[PDB]
């Protein structure tokens, strides 16, 4: 529920592109590995940074 911003990711709504807590509109405050998976859930929440999935900016090769 809402990011509040200040989170340990990036794009994630906060003071760097969007206004406030804009993406989704349910959860956001996540620990995403990749820019792409911020608001693009390119990949399965929760990696902590080179995680697998080449589909997503990880890499270039589906999941
Ligand atoms: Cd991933
Ligand atoms: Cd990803
Ligand atoms: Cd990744």
């Amino acid at each position: 529920m809402v990011c509040k911003c200040d989170c340990k990711n990036q794009n994630c709504s906060c003071n760097t592109g969007t206004k406030d807590c804009d993406c989704s509109d349910a959860k956001c405050c996540e620990q995403y590995c990749c820019p792409t998976a911020s608001e693009k859930k390119c990949c399965k929440s929760g990696c902590a940074g080179g995680c697998k999935c080449a589909n997503c900016e990880c890499a270039q090769a589906a999941h």
